[PDB]
This record gives C-alpha cells, sequence and structure tokens, in this order.
C-alpha cells in the first residue's frame, strides 16, 4: 500500500527503428530494434513487441498490464519496461536481450556451459525473484523461457503477463497455464503465493541442470496432479550432485511455508558458487559509435 510512483514512457513511432524479427506466436511479434531518444545523442539496442496485428479490446487491455507490471520494477535481474508506443497496433519498447531466452541458450550451448555459469544464474534468479518477494509481486509463470539472456553472465526474469501483485494469496479463472512448472496448490486450488513461485524455480532450476529437458517428457499435463499427490516428483539430474538436487526437491515440498525463501536461495547457491565443481560435475569444466546500452539509460 505505498503509492506506485513508476513513470510510464510513452514513446513516438518516429524514435525507433525495427531491424529485424526475433520471433512471432501466441505473444504476437517481437523485433529487434533500435531507439534513439530525440535530442538526447544516444542510440539504445532495443526489443520492440507488437500484437499479431489484432485490433481486439482484450489484447490490448493485456499488453496494458504487462506494460504497467514491468514499468514498476527496477533490479538488476529483472527486465523492465523502457516505454509504449500508442499507435493503433500498441508497442511494448524494452532493452534487447541480444543472447534470447535462458532455455534456448542452454540447448544451443549444451557442450559448452560450465558449473560456474549454472550456479551464477541459479543465484541471479533467486536474486531477481526476491527482488519481487520484496516488491508484492508473484510472477505466476516461472520457467527457464522466461528468463533472457543480456550477456552469459547477466540474466533477467521476464514475462509479466500472468504477473499479479498484491493479500497473501491470488485466485484464478483458468484460461490456459504452464502446469508442469506449477506447485500442487495451485493445480488444486488456483491459489499462488510467492512460495508457488520457488516450486517454478524448482523446475527452472531442474531446467538449466539437464540443458533445457522438458519436464515430465512423457506424460499428459490432466496427469500431473495425481502424480505430485502419490508423492513422485521430477529426477536427478546426471550432472548433479546430492546437495543441489536436495535444494529442488526442498521447493517441492507439498507444504509451501516448509519450502526455502528465495532469500536463501539465493545464500545456498552462493556458496555453492564458489567451489562450482564441488556441486556440479560436468565433463569438461576446465555505426554504434553513440551506443549506450538500456542499463546506462537513467532518465530521472
Ligand atoms: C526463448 C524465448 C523465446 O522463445 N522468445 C521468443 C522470441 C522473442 C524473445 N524475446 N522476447 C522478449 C520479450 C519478453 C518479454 C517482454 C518483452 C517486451 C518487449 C519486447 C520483448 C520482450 C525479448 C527481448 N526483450 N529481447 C530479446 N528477445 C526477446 C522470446
Amino acid at each position: 500500500e505505498a503509492p506506485n510512483q513508476a513513470l510510464l514512457r510513452i514513446l513516438k513511432e518516429t524514435e525507433f527503428k525495427k531491424i529485424k524479427v526475433l520471433g512471432s506466436g501466441a505473444f504476437g511479434t517481437v523485433y529487434k530494434g533500435l531507439w534513439i531518444p530525440e535530442g538526447e545523442k544516444v542510440k539504445i539496442p532495443v526489443a520492440i513487441k507488437e500484437l499479431r496485428e489484432a485490433t481486439s479490446p482484450k489484447a490490448n487491455k493485456e499488453i496494458l498490464d504487462e506494460a504497467y507490471v514491468m514499468a514498476s520494477v527496477d533490479n538488476p535481474h529483472v527486465c523492465r519496461l523502457l516505454g509504449i508506443c500508442l499507435t493503433s497496433t500498441v508497442q511494448l519498447i524494452m532493452q534487447l536481450m541480444p543472447f534470447g531466452c535462458l532455455l534456448d541458450y542452454v540447448r544451443e550451448h549444451k557442450d559448452n556451459i560450465g558449473s560456474q555459469y549454472l550456479l551464477n544464474w541459479c543465484v541471479q534468479i533467486a536474486k531477481g525473484m526476491n527482488y519481487l518477494e520484496d516488491r508484492r509481486l508473484v510472477h505466476r509463470d516461472l520457467a527457464a523461457r522466461n528468463v533472457l539472456v543480456k550477456t552469459p553472465q547477466h540474466v533477467k526474469i521476464t514475462d509479466f503477463g500472468l504477473a499479479k501483485l498484491l493479500e497473501k494469496e491470488y485466485h484464478a479463472e483458468g484460461g490456459k497455464v504452464p502446469i508442469k512448472w506449477m506447485a500442487l496448490e495451485s493445480i488444486l486450488h488456483r491459489i499462488y503465493t510467492h512460495q508457488s513461485d520457488v516450486w517454478s524455480y524448482g523446475v527452472t532450476v531442474w531446467e538449466l541442470m539437464t540443458f533445457g529437458s522438458k519436464p515430465y517428457d512423457g506424460i499428459p499435463a490432466s496427469e500431473i496432479s495425481s502424480i505430485l499427490e502419490k508423492g513422485e516428483r521430477l529426477p536427478q539430474p546426471p550432472i548433479c550432485t546430492i546437495d543441489v538436487y536436495m535444494i529442488m526437491v526442498k521447493c517441492w515440498m507439498i507444504d509451501a511455508d516448509s519450502r526455502p525463501k528465495f532469500r536463501e536461495l539465493i545464500i545456498e547457491f552462493s556458496k555453492m558458487a564458489r567451489d562450482p565443481q564441488r556441486y556440479l560435475v560436468i565433463q569438461g569444466d576446465e555505426d554504434m559509435d553513440d551506443v549506450v546500452d538500456a542499463d546506462e539509460y537513467l532518465i530521472p
């Protein structure tokens, strides 16, 4: 209940160039692009999200919710909005995360990812997520596909489509949901907590440790609820020492208050990132003149 004084910045269509398409799908369309704030003498590499040319009234309501949330965050491990552009087709402008999402990155680079990288990513994500806990904000769709990569050393949490600002729970109408990342209480009772986000964290860590495997690859979504009730969980990844897998399993307790808190998760993975070969066992560990990254373009 502190007042949210974040500025929403509105961008003229003239200010930014679309260079190339990064992706299209359910979301709409994403472009690599370049932004020149007028009068400023900088050039900022950006990504631009347009809706799939939809003029739908529910669709504009959706991205403006996303815009809302993105505009209200400020953390090195969380993706922030740069601006919106109120063309007939509404556009979200954010920082360009050149290496795409982390899921695709671990897959593309399996044979070259060391323990130091994996554990540092885990730490960075726990930080992002802890920042969101401080801001009383529940992600609801944490997964490896929703973590973007600025550089291989630096990743940020994103996709706030489903993200909901809080007292101590959120209750939903189903829509579509990422069932395989969801806490049990969320599947059964449509309840979402920070601690429910921890479950999703667990599964995300698991996605990284298996270099992009699909959780429950075989199983149909309908089935999941029952399995977790039985007590089955995801398997221990080959690279994982018991110390690491233990932490994943703790994220997957039935009793959500018995799960760890992101602040604790930072600590554990930090200790592990200090001596990373003790905790993960992997074969082979061993014009642009005026360009400025978004993280150096502060405006107030
Ligand atoms: C593996 C992730 C993935 O498959 N995609 C699809 C290709 C486009 C990728 N992408 N998305 C964003 C992104 C995410 C959330 C919000 C916004 C808002 C405006 C513009 C983009 C986004 C990407 C960004 N910011 N940078 C590079 N690629 C991005 C995700």
